[PDB]
């Protein structure tokens, strides 16, 4: 029916029991229905077009999943999903997990798929105020240990990466001692923040402006400034010695 | 319908319900209908050409989505959409998300597919006032997440590749000092700014 056109979702019981019911989809508006007390305290919530969070606990359990098999995913033909990139942007628009490159979990969300060498960037922005007084991402400890997943992605992203192309200029010639001075990231509210990139550091205040940028190392005279930092090493050691 | 040239939209029910109804469409002005009170708590608002927010809240849940599937997106051929640069163009018109170059996510807002090379740029405007009541960019730290996706991309698309540049030119010969004193934005209200 997903592909036909018009997902409706019907599903009998086995003692003939009739359990389908209408949702409102002229194209998507979700299907909600929350049945409590002396009866059957089960509540029903579905998504469609992505798989926004179904959470829902009963009697001796909780249930706050995004699931779906990788046969699911293919099935997921006239929703979004066909080559290699739609499935993986159908995972973080639905479902999760697909370790590729760069990754970022945050606020009960999953990013994959992105090759950080192709600028790629992600982001993920919290969940919602009833969600929390759920339990949302319960005690901070517990969102460390969730986030590290990122620090660790940095470093292997970037922070590593990086360090044998500097092996490769150095093996031509290059210049380094900008590798020494900073390289930051950003802080601050919006229209007055500070966008620190690299060696570009402004911050335009409430009602100031603030920047800096600096030059440094040259071939020639950075062994030659190095070589200068060394000895004043050596003639202190010479006055120590006397 | 959409492609027949008059977008209409009606949908009955399993029960031989009555549910379609008529909307002022000479070409475009909305479809907008809100129930409420013992009888079915229900808000259908309908935008046309583009995707206007759909801000509709009900007894335990809340529901504001632009939302398509890249099959609509691909029906979406009678409205504005066909080669690659129309279909991301009608992302940030309608729907969103996107990832191919630049990228600036502000005020319910996702901006998609320009490559900063080519001289791009990207702005979104806030949304209104009875949106702000609602709900909106709920908490400031909410909106800084959300805006952090810009700071990475800056210095994805200048920071960085500038800097490789450098090293092409300095391969040959250059000068370079100029990377040392500022490069800064601007400050300030129309026809009195920085």
């Amino acid at each position: 029916l997903l592909n036909l056109g018009h997902d409706p979702l019907a599903d009998r019981g086995q003692k003939g029991t009739a359990k389908p019911l209408q949702p409102s989809a002229p194209r998507n508006k979700t299907r909600v229905v929350s049945y409590r007390v002396p009866h059957n305290a089960a509540v029903q919530v579905y998504d469609y077009r992505a798989k926004r969070a179904r959470v829902v606990f009963g009697p001796e359990l909780v249930t706050l999943d995004p699931e779906e098999q990788f046969t699911v995913l293919s099935l997921s033909a006239g929703r979004p999903k066909r080559p290699h990139a739609r499935r993986a942007l159908c995972l973080l628009l639905g479902p999760d997990f697909f370790t590729d490159v760069i990754t970022i979990e945050t606020a009960d969300h999953a990013r994959l798929q992105l090759q950080l060498a192709y600028n790629w960037h992600f982001e993920l922005k919290n969940r919602n105020d009833p969600a929390e007084a759920a339990k949302l991402f319960s005690v901070p400890d517990f969102v460390g240990d969730a986030c590290k997943a990122i620090a660790s992605r940095v470093r292997g992203a970037v922070a590593s990466v990086t360090f044998d192309d500097f092996h490769k200029n150095s093996a031509r010639i290059i210049r380094m001692a900008v590798f020494g001075f900073e390289m930051s990231e950003d802080t601050g509210p919006d229209g007055t923040l500070l966008p620190k990139a690299r060696d570009q550091a402004v911050f335009p205040q409430n009602g100031l402006v603030v920047s800096s940028v600096d030059v440094q190392s040259v071939e020639p005279v950075d062994q030659r400034t190095r070589d200068a930092l060394q000895r004043s090493v050596q003639l202190a050691i010479e006055i120590t010695t006397n």
